[PDB]
Order: structure tokens, then C-alpha cells, then sequence
């Protein structure tokens, strides 16, 4: 795509904190990026749409290559069409936000400059930050993760692709996904198909597949985090059935594992630790911090910190595995418990280390769910089954929960704040903020 300038494209700042092992953190400027997917799509000479509702202009569009020539990405008015804020080092995410038209969530990358993603190189390192998910309720989504994007967004490699990363271009992620309107340079309107129960979204022809590290799925009721291993690491287009995913005769079938090993405190059983009140370890009604170290093994630790005490993530017992770090053992039995090969048959915790030992960038969005009404993360899933199968239960909330038509009417002032976010070598972002 190219870029068009009636909405000049300024991102918000946000401060961070880089952290050393010699006991001193200091604060780095960045800012955040909407997305692609999210802007107003239009011909390069007029306000006239190339994409509108859910479908493209069959005469501005006939293509991907005539699309690409006579349609360009516009700038985000990220307050006042999006909801998106920022203060210091702190970022809102509102869900639904009504100007000319209603906008519901965001997905935001972090950048090092203007026009490049800030890249964070995990395998070694650790990532901390900070989050309010109080406002966030059943079927809702406030994520924060990475994905193994390239840091121009794709200007390098594609000659069409003159936008890069100041418009959010270059979105990849282990789901290959097929909802994006512009993937390696160029407009995916060629198999487009308008969504059944999206007024504003569709598939085409063509996904964009890479490793995805979820370190944070969660609301106020529940949280995971999942690695998503590919067979090949950084962004790559797939087409159609070469995708897998949630729209291919095999899910399975792609590149990369949709499953993920994850790790829900609540699926593995307990049922105390993440919640709203006084009555769980930590408590949903406020802020928490959330910390991830990535073992130069490939293991990971997760510990938390709330009003001031850290709690180790708490330890599981799954087949032959005891204990609270996810490494091979834990993944395997899982597996072994819950069933499905996804995550060995792409190469496991060795792959996946492939994406951590690069860079990645960092992700953060909010979002109601069109396909599983977030039920995989809140809820039982799939809703046929009770506790008896192992796995099914991940949360507490109604198998009828997260409707998208009615959590956007009933909640839209639902939102997320991310905040105070850290990164250096394991044990440093306890160390003093700049
Ligand atoms: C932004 O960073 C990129 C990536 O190295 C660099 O090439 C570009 O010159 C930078 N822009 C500015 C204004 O510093
Ligand atoms: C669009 O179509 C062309 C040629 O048919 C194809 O090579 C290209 O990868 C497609 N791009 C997208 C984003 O779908
Ligand atoms: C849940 O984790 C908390 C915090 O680590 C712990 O105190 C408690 O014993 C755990 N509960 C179960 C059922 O394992």
C-alpha cells in the first residue's frame, strides 16, 4: 500500500524502561501504531472508499494489482475515532468508541522511531509490565504480545509496500490470518469474501503467517499465556488452504500451530490465584504487574507482583509433570492430557526459540471474539463438555458469555490500560525506573 496525508499520521508516545544487569533501568521514548486493518482505505486522488462495510469497489478494486495502484492507507485520529490514549508511560485501549462511526478495539505496535517497530530480542531477557484489566469482563480480550514481524513493515521487502511501519503495515501472526487488507505490498481483494456476522470485516485469498509469543490473553476473569511455534519463523504469505487456521478444510494444514502450549492457571486447576475480590491471590479489581523470563534454555518463568508481594506463578500437576515452569515437559504433557499434536508437529520449545533468539515485535490490542465468543479463554470450551474432560474448563464465565452484538452493547466503555512496561536480562526490571 501506499499512504495518503488527509489525516496526517502523528503516533502517540509512550515511554518504557531498558533495564541493565549492573542494577540500573533508564527510560526509553516510543510511541504506538494502529494497525492497518483499522484505517480508512481511499482513492489515491479523492475521498471516494476502496474498502467499505465489509466488501471492496468492484471498480476501484477489480484486482490486487489495480487496487494497490489506485487506493492508499490514511492516519488514525487514535483519541477521537479509536479511543486510544496515552500518558507517560501508560496506554487505554477503549472498546467501543462512537464518532462518525462506531469503532470496536484496536491492535497497536510499539515503535522505535517514525518508521521503524521497536524489535525486542526475549530469549535471555525478561518483559514486565503493568495492567489494568478491571473493566474488562467475559468475552473480552485486552492482549499484549509479540509476533516475529519485520521492524519496516515490510518496506524492504516489498516494492508496493510504500507505507511500511508509521501506517501498521506487516502484520503476521500464527492464526496466518486472512482478515488483513493489504499483505506483502499488495490489496487482498482477490477471494475476498465479506464476514456472515461482521458488518466490517471478511477473508480473502491470501494470510500472512509468523511465531507468536502470547504473553498476556486475559480479563478480569481469566488470563493465559501460549507460544505458537512455525515452520518457518518471520512473516510469510500463505494462500487460502496453505494457511490452516479457522479457515482451511485443516486447521492444522498451515505453517504454523494455532493451538499453542499454553498455560491457564485455571484450566490446570486452580481456581483461586486470578479473579475479581479479595477472595483470589491476585485481584482483578487492580493493577498488577506481570512478569515473563525467557531462560536461555527455551524454558519460561512467570511470576507476579501485586501491592507490593510477588507470586510465583503457581506450581501445576499435569501427567508426569510437576511444577511452574513452562518448558518441554510441561508442553508434552499437556498433550498427553488435553490431547492434540500441534505444538510438537512445528518443531515445539526448539522452534520456538528460533523466533525468541531474533527479534520480535511487541503487540497490544483489545478485542471481542467472532469466531469462539472467547470462550478458549474464559469460559468451557468446547461447550458440549463439563469438567470431566480435562482441559475443557478454562474459566467461570456462562458457555453464553462474550456474544460480540451484545458485550459491544452492553459494555462499551470496557477498556484496558497497559502501563509501565520493562525489558532487560533476567532479574533486572525489578532494578530502580528511570
Ligand atoms: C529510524 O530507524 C531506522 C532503522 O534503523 C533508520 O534507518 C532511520 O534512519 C531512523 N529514522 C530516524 C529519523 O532516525
Ligand atoms: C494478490 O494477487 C496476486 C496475483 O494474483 C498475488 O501474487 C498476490 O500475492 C496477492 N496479494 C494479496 C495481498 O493477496
Ligand atoms: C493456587 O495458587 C496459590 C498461590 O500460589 C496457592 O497458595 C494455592 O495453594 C494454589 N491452589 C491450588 C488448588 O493448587
Amino acid at each position: 500500500q501506499s499512504a495518503c496525508t488527509l489525516q496526517p499520521e502523528t503516533h502517540p508516545p509512550l515511554t518504557w524502561q531498558k533495564c541493565s544487569s549492573g542494577g540500573t533501568c533508564t527510560q526509553q521514548t516510543g510511541s504506538v501504531v494502529i494497525d492497518a486493518n483499522w484505517r480508512w482505505i481511499h482513492a489515491t486522488n479523492s475521498s471516494t472508499s476502496c474498502y467499505d462495510g465489509n466488501t471492496w469497489s468492484s471498480t476501484l478494486c477489480p484486482d490486487n494489482e489495480t487496487c494497490t495502484k489506485n487506493c492508499c492507507l490514511d492516519g488514525a485520529a487514535y483519541a477521537s475515532t479509536y479511543g486510544v490514549t496515552t500518558s507517560g508511560d501508560s496506554l487505554t485501549i477503549g472498546f467501543v468508541t462512537q464518532s462518525a462511526q462506531k469503532n470496536v478495539g484496536a491492535r497497536l505496535y510499539l515503535m522505535a522511531n517514525d518508521t521503524t517497530y521497536q524489535e525486542f530480542t526475549l530469549l535471555g531477557n525478561e518483559f514486565s509490565f503493568d495492567v489494568d484489566v478491571s473493566q474488562l469482563p467475559c468475552g473480552l480480550n485486552g492482549a499484549l504480545y509479540f509476533v516475529s514481524m519485520d521492524a519496516d513493515g515490510g518496506v524492504s521487502k516489498y516494492p508496493t509496500n510504500t507505507a511500511g511501519a508509521k501506517y501498521g503495515t506487516g502484520y503476521c501472526d500464527s492464526q496466518c490470518p486472512r482478515d488483513l487488507k493489504f499483505i506483502n505490498g499488495q490489496a487482498n481483494v482477490e477471494g475476498w469474501e465479506p464476514s456472515t456476522n461482521n458488518a466490517n470485516t471478511g477473508i480473502g485469498g491470501h494470510g500472512s503467517c509468523c511465531s507468536e509469543m502470547d504473553i498476556w490473553e486475559a480479563n478480569s476473569i481469566s488470563e493465559a499465556l501460549t507460544l505458537h511455534p512455525c515452520t518457518t519463523v518471520g512473516q510469510e504469505i500463505c494462500e487460502g488452504d496453505g494457511c490452516g487456521g479457522t479457515y482451511s478444510k485443516n486447521r492444522y494444514g498451515g505453517p504454523c500451530d494455532p493451538d499453542g502450549c499454553d498455560w491457564n492457571p485455571y484450566r490446570l486447576g486452580n481456581t483461586s490465584f486470578y479473579g475479581p475480590g479479595p477472595s483470589f491471590t491476585l485481584d482483578t479489581t487492580k493493577k498488577l504487574t506481570v512478569v515473563t523470563q525467557f531462560k536461555p534454555s527455551g524454558a519460561i518463568n512467570r511470576y507476579y507482583v501485586q501491592n507490593g508481594v510477588t507470586f510465583q506463578q503457581p506450581n501445576a500437576e499435569l501427567g508426569s509433570y510437576s511444577g511452574n515452569e513452562l518448558n518441554d515437559d510441561y508442553c508434552y504433557a499437556e498433550e498427553a492430557e488435553f490431547g492434540g499434536s500441534s505444538f510438537s508437529d512445528k518443531g515445539g520449545l526448539t522452534q520456538f526459540k528460533k523466533a525468541t533468539s531474533g527479534g520480535m515485535v511487541l503487540v497490544m490490542s483489545l478485542w471481542d471474539d467472532y469466531y469462539a465468543n472467547m470462550l478458549w479463554l474464559d469460559s468451557t470450551y468446547p461447550t458440549n463438555e463439563t469438567s470431566s474432560t480435562p482441559g475443557a474448563v478454562r474459566g467461570s464465565c456462562s458457555t453464553s458469555s462474550g456474544d460480540p452484538a451484545q458485550v459491544e452493547s452492553q459494555f462499551p466503555n470496557a477498556k484496558v490500560t497497559f502501563s509501565n512496561i520493562k525489558f532487560g536480562p533476567i532479574g533486572s526490571t525489578g532494578n530502580p525506573s528511570g
